[PDB]
């Protein structure tokens, strides 16, 4: 029963007109100058204690997601969190692009199903982009009136909004049918259709790229130095020699820092204890193998020694590096490089890159959100580093980790097993522990005359130190001395919600200025750089099935010798298997969107992110953080030019700022 004089205001406002309101009033809200709780005035004190009230009521935690439970999530996406129109173009054209990819590979009969629908999302992605070069030729033409073209910008973020979920729609409908519409590696190389194979393609079978997996691949953080070989992985002096040659030795070479092991025992249950059958996919088995590595006394290349495919060395034979002439260690040794590359997705996609980035970048968005007000220059700092982040970490859980799911036919462990592993360790990642400087000392990789050859490392500290001069430069704008960190009631209650709620290991009270650099570093390293490392090489180094999946279809090698070619091929997934690893890692490392240092909005009017004249200052803090960006720039391309393969990941002009896909 209706209408009521106080359902007036309801009949009108929908989302399009409050995200609208939203955005008009979201550069009112910058023009407020950044300022610590304790030196704002009462009526500061109170506006913001009274948004920081509202802002509770918006983002809210759960340890109860769907698909994710145990990690704290955020119980939805606010509208204001919503991808802006110039990500959902970019996101929207590499989807497109694939679906018409896909569509194009399959028989007529077949395709007559999806060609007219993706051709319609095609012609609407390009008449959409039509409608924002427009609007940003009618900027350029008035700046005056930027400000009134606001609303049109919002409209073709509905419009943008709308194609996406045409798009979902389509993307169901194929893999509905996705199991009908299913050298021996040909069946690997017709998945690409238009798209060229990565470099891996024609060198994944070599020994000394595999090796350089460990250093420049898109897991870098598992390897480490072994000073004695563990008790469950017992390779003898004669095996390294017959390998190393006849003047090396185990105990040198662990004496002159040459050994580095891969251990994958922490993939508990990603790792199955033997077959997992499933519907989709057929019967599927994981790895947790253990790996020995080694450099020359020339240092000059990491090399492969010996791979044990299990934790337990009385039922996993040990399996050493074969000569060019012993033909038939061949193909056991290139079904033992496979256990490890399977090993490899699971570690690196469920732990590095989910766990690790976008799951833990989730707590200090919603920490920042709930406890720093929008006022406090360390909020004004770090949103940036969070754009996207909750909204692509719903898709993860909605899209990707439900049954039937894309990981679900990618990586062999029962679903529930993936969910609750990859869970785990994020709820296990220590903060502290987990610093690029500290990771490298714990693993003893931290030294360059010991390991050169090292791209994570060297390219990864350039990034890392530049971020913590800027961190360092910004705190000292805002915080004069230990005591106004402490002074800090919403800085305090932004620790506080991160340790309970927010569930990061290793997390302790701020008590001042040094240590709150490093907490800063870490979070927008996190966000940026490390995303970008363990993110942006899965188009060139994960698209191909036969280089590298998280699953095998057959057991690990059960003889070093004797195995064959057949043998070999058994290992490699199914079609579908190479079908949505191709689409969904092309899609993930083809969006680039927003850039370390740039600090403008990524979406119209791309107003300054710091208004505060003492950041933007003419040689100030901002402008000595983008110089430095462009000098580690060119350091990196100096270094590449003299590396083996160019490691272009932290090239700080391919880093983007958040975590956003
Ligand atoms: C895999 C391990 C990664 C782990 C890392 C996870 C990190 C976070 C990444 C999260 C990524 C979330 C995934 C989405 C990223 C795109 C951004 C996005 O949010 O997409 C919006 C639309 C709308 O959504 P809606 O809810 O209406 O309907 C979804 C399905 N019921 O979703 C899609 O287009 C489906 C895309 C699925 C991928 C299709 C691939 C191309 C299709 C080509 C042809 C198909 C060939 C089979
Ligand atoms: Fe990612």
């Amino acid at each position: 029963a209706n209408d009521s004089i106080f359902f007036s205001p309801l009949k009108y406002l929908g989302a399009e007109q409050q995200r609208s309101i939203d955005a008009s009033r979201s550069l009112l809200d910058n023009l407020i100058p950044p300022s610590l709780p304790q030196y704002d005035n009462l009526a500061g004190k109170l506006a913001r204690r009274a948004v920081l009230t509202s802002k509770k009521l918006v983002y809210v935690w759960t340890e109860n997601f769907a698909n994710v439970k145990g990690v704290p999530m955020a119980r939805s996406v606010p509208l204001g969190e919503l991808p802006n129109v110039d990500w959902l173009l970019k996101t929207a054209g590499v989807i497109v692009e694939l679906i018409v990819n896909f569509v194009a590979s399959l028989p007529a009969s077949a395709a007559a199903q999806f060609e007219r629908i993706a051709a319609g999302l095609s012609g609407d992605l390009e008449a959409a982009r039509q409608v924002h070069e427009a609007l940003l030729e009618e900027a350029k033409n008035d700046p005056a009136a930027a400000g009134s073209l606001l609303l049109r910008f919002t409209e073709l973020q509905t419009r943008v909004i709308a194609l996406l979920t045409r798009v979902g729609l389509l993307v169901d409908d194929i893999l509905k049918s996705a199991s009908n519409l299913v050298d021996g590696l040909n069946r690997f190389r017709a998945v690409f259709g238009t798209l060229r194979l990565p470099e891996v393609a024609d060198s994944f079978r070599d020994d000394e790229a595999f090796a350089y997996w460990r250093v420049a691949g898109p897991n870098p953080l598992l390897i480490r130095r072994v000073d004695a070989l563990p008790a469950n992985f017992p390779l003898g002096e004669e095996q390294f020699r017959r390998v190393m040659g006849a003047d090396d030795s185990l105990l040198e070479a662990a004496a002159s820092r040459r050994l580095y092991l891969l251990d994958y025992a922490e993939l508990g249950k990603l790792a199955p204890s033997g077959a997992v059958d499933k519907l989709l996919t057929g019967t599927g088995f994981a790895y947790a193998p253990i790996a020995l590595f080694a450099l020359g006394k020339d240092r000059a290349g990491l090399l492969p020694v010996a791979i044990q495919c299990g934790q337990d060395p009385a039922t996993h034979p040990m399996f050493v590096r074969p000569a060019e002439s012993e033909s038939d260690l061949y193909w056991g040794w290139q079904m033992a490089k496979t256990v490890v590359q399977v090993a490899e997705e699971n570690y690196h996609e469920m732990f590095v890159h989910l766990a690790q980035t976008h799951l833990v970048s989730e707590a200090f968005c919603l920490a920042t959100q709930r406890t720093l007000a929008p006022s406090h220059p360390l909020h004004v700092l770090l949103a940036p580093h969070f754009e996207g982040t909750l909204f692509i970490n719903e898709g993860a859980a909605r899209i990707l980790l439900p049954s039937a799911g894309f990981i679900d036919v990618m990586f062999a462990a029962p679903i529930q097993d993936t969910q609750a592993t990859a869970g785990g360790n994020r709820l296990g990642f220590d903060f502290y522990r987990g610093m690029l400087p500290e990771s490298l000392k714990a693993r003893n990789v931290d030294d360059p005359a010991a390991l050169p050859d090292y791209p994570y490392r060297d390219d990864g500290l350039l990034v890392w130190n530049a971020i913590r001069q800027w961190a360092a430069d910004y705190v000292a704008v805002y915080y004069a001395s230990d005591g106004d960190v402490t002074a800090d009631v919403e800085l305090a209650a932004w620790v506080g919600e991160v340790i309970g709620s927010g569930k990061v290991a290793g997390f302790r009270p701020i008590t001042g200025r040094s240590q709150l650099v490093e907490v800063l570093t870490m979070v927008i390293f996190t966000a940026s750089a490390q995303h970008a490392a363990v993110n942006f090489p899965q188009p060139s180094m994960m698209t191909y099935a036969p280089a590298i999946c998280a699953m095998s279809a057959a057991p690990a090698p059960d003889s070093p010798s004797g195995k064959s070619e057949a043998d070999w091929l058994k290992m490699m997934p199914p079609t579908l298997v190479a079908l949505e690893k191709v689409n969904i890692y092309h899609l993930l490392g083809s969006v680039y969107h927003g850039r370390l240092g740039d600090y403008r909005q990524t979406g119209f009017p791309y107003a300054p992110v710091f208004s505060d004249r003492r950041v933007t200052a003419s040689g100030g803090p901002l402008e000595r953080f983008q110089a430095r960006l462009k000098e580690v720039e060119a350091t990196i391309r100096t270094r590449n030019q003299a590396r083996r393969k160019p490691y272009e990941y932290l090239l700080p002009s391919r880093i983007p700022a958040s975590t956003n896909i």
